């Protein structure tokens, strides 16, 4: 029952989908976004009309992330 | 280089997570709370790293 911490510890870990990039593709939907893949990957599943695969929302759109 | 910003708090108020994304245009600045960011966008105050107006505040999670 992982639930995640209060933190972002993960955030640093790698696109969950090609394991390499960094976690910059914010897929978002409604006023919620899930960060867990890089920009490349979010935008592939947005062009192949794939939801989001943690909540299985429709993707409005994919913002590109920066930490500053 | 991966997103170590990501795990230091919020920039403005320096004790919740970094879960406001600003986004504006089809980039985002992650460096500030939920809360803080949408007072921000309450009051259209700018973005403030970059200083551009906000379009949306996104509730971030990292799963
Ligand atoms: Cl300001
Ligand atoms: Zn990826
Ligand atoms: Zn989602
Ligand atoms: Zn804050
Ligand atoms: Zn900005």
């Amino acid at each position: 029952e992982i639930v995640e911490p209060e933190f972002p510890h993960n955030a640093i870990e790698p696109c969950v989908i090609c394991q390499t990039r960094p976690k910059n593709g914010c897929i978002v939907h409604g006023k919620t976004g899930h960060l867990m893949a890089c920009f490349t990957c979010a935008k592939k599943l947005k062009k192949r009309n794939k939801p989001c695969p943690v909540c299985r929302q429709p993707i409005q759109m994919i913002v590109l992330t920066y930490f500053p």
